[PDB]
């Protein structure tokens, strides 16, 4: 079984009148639900307008996100991976025979991209061996962090968030 860490997701933004049971009768939706709690003050009972529902397997998270937006009891939610909400990665490692296609067909399976950008060296215009892509939304690098290994035209590459 995948680690629980990984099969959690966080949902910020709670109407205040989301119960454990109708955060869990929404995301049941999209696969089955191990966990799902809505975090309350532990005096007044009153919501804090998060919670967590935590899926039995990684793809049902996939299905759960590729689902969104969701509206939760009329509102809108944010729902994030267990672990900064950023939408761009470098990518170290490729070399200079890596180019723009490697890239995307390989990280156009994680999420929509919007930029590419192979760096180059400011003098000489050789390439420098990194890169950075932008995608238009953060669940994409969400995923693409907490892989282990990220080959991408026979190299592997080091992958992290980049603000
Ligand atoms: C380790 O990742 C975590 C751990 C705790 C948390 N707490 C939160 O407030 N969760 C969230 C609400 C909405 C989206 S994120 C978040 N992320």
């Amino acid at each position: 079984k995948e680690p629980e860490q990984l099969r959690k997701l966080f949902i910020g933004g709670l109407s205040f009148e989301t119960t454990d049971e109708s955060l869990r009768s929404h995301f049941e939706q999209w696969g089955t639900l191990t966990d799902c709690v809505v975090m309350r003050d532990p005096n007044t009972k009153r919501s804090r307008g998060f919670g967590f529902v935590t899926y039995a397997t990684v793809e049902e998270v996939d299905a759960a996100m590729n689902a969104r937006p969701h509206k939760v009891d009329g509102r809108v939610v944010e729902p994030k991976r267990a672990v900064l909400t950023v939408k761009k990665i470098f990518v170290g490692g490729i070399k200079e025979d890596t180019e723009e296609h490697h890239l995307r067909d390989y990280f156009e399976q994680y999420g929509k991209i919007e930029v590419i950008e192979i760096m180059t060296d400011r003098g000489s215009g050789k390439k420098r061996g990194f890169a950075f892509v932008t995608f238009d939304d953060h669940d994409s690098v969400d995923k693409i962090v907490i892989q282990k290994y990220h080959t991408v035209n026979g190299h592997n590459c080091e992958v992290r968030k980049a603000l």
